[PDB]
């Protein structure tokens, strides 16, 4: 599809069993996901934005559904204040800037 | 264009007659620039991201190229970790996201 951006580019994401409303954010190098109990191994990151930094769990090769298109790859989660697909997910959806 | 997204989007701004790199941000509502001089008026502002929020001066009807393709609207500048072009000039270049 098709998504302009006179409001925020919010789609339906599922993972861990979940469904959830995410931002399609260009400007996010990595996936970043509000506090959820996720199984499984993760390692300790930090990620610095407006504001300053946020500490993140960073949980790899997690299955995560985009609006549809499927993806796996590296989440992280903390206590952001909104969901944001990042590039590394993106990618994986074939999802592209145009003007 | 279309720009995939493998790596950053980046392009070339020009604002107050000077060029500078920017990010094509669409989890950006707004559009912040790092610490410069421009002419006009301005105004205090507050605007928050994942790590908080910080002080920016607010400048209203802005001239800005992006990518060749111009652009008046508001620019906050500000300690923002990268200068960063948000929804509210995407829209005025014709920006979308597709997949
Ligand atoms: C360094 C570039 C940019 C600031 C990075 N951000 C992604 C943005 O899209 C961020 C994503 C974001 C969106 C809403 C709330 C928190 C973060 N948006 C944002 O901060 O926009 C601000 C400017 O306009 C306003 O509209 C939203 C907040 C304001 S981020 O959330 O802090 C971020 C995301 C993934 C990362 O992986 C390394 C590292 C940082």
């Amino acid at each position: 599809p098709q998504i302009t951006l006179w409001k925020r580019p919010l789609v339906t994401i599922k993972i861990g069993g979940q469904l959830k409303e995410a931002l399609l954010d260009t400007g996010a190098d990595d996936t970043v996901l509000e506090e959820m109990n996720l199984p499984g191994r993760w390692k300790p990151k930090m990620i610095g934005g407006i504001g300053g930094f946020i500490k993140v769990r960073q949980y790899d090769q997690i299955l995560i559904e985009i609006c549809g298109h499927k993806a796996i790859g590296t989440v992280l989660v903390g206590p952001t204040p909104v969901n944001v697909i990042g590039r590394n997910l993106l990618t994986q959806i074939g999802c592209t800037l145009n003007f």
